[PDB]
């Protein structure tokens, strides 16, 4: 049996249990998709939002706009990954940074790490 | 003077003389666009690559993926940033990633910081 791979309409769960959610890639690499964000800490948690971005071989970008019709975070986030075949799993390895409406410091930029594994 | 906002046809340029030209925003935020990089130390220089991203008042994101007909450097550039009003001069301060096609550590992402300013 095989691992899945980056590819249009392929979904994608992290450590604390948030879903992305690709749904098209065009001829370009461009992504849409969606997120569900269920990570403590953070609001903004248990509806879609929106998803675009790029892909380019197992390289990956891709960011999400935390406005919907239920909830706004006032606030964007964008994760730079890898996509890998290990253990058995296919798996997005990113690292990420959360910008707030109204920032005047890059201090203010929130930076983490999340690894998305197939399912 | 008033300063130019993050407004769809906006040009922005950065410390190393790169060029970001905002194309489109929609009524949802959605940003395209594209990218000349002059930075020294980078392949794909001058040439324009194409750009998405998102707007949120003052927030922004965009990201830029290095293929064109042109020259290929295998990658993508991630810019996270907010726009500031410096009193009739707007500019865009920002932190960004690249990361690489067949890169197996997160070691292996790039990071710096990139502060843009409005320009004609
Ligand atoms: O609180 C916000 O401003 C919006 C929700 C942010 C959720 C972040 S995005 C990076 C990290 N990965 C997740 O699945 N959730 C958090
Ligand atoms: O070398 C590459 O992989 C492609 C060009 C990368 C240029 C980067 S993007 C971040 C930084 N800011 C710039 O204007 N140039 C560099």
């Amino acid at each position: 049996a095989m691992a899945q791979e980056l590819t249009a309409m392929s979904a994608w769960v992290n450590q604390d249990g948030s879903t992305l959610y690709i749904n098209s890639i065009n001829a370009q690499g461009e992504l849409t998709g969606s997120y569900i964000n269920r990570a403590a800490g953070f609001a903004c948690q248990n509806s879609p939002y929106p998803v675009n971005g790029w892909v380019f071989g197992t390289a990956i970008s891709f960011s999400t706009k935390w406005l919907n019709s239920v909830e706004s975070c006032n606030s964007i986030t964008s994760w730079s990954g890898f996509y890998i075949n290990t253990g058995g799993q296919g798996k997005i390895s990113t690292l990420w940074q959360l910008v707030v409406n109204g920032s005047s410091s890059p201090s203010q930029i929130l930076k983490g790490q999340d690894v998305f594994s197939q399912t």
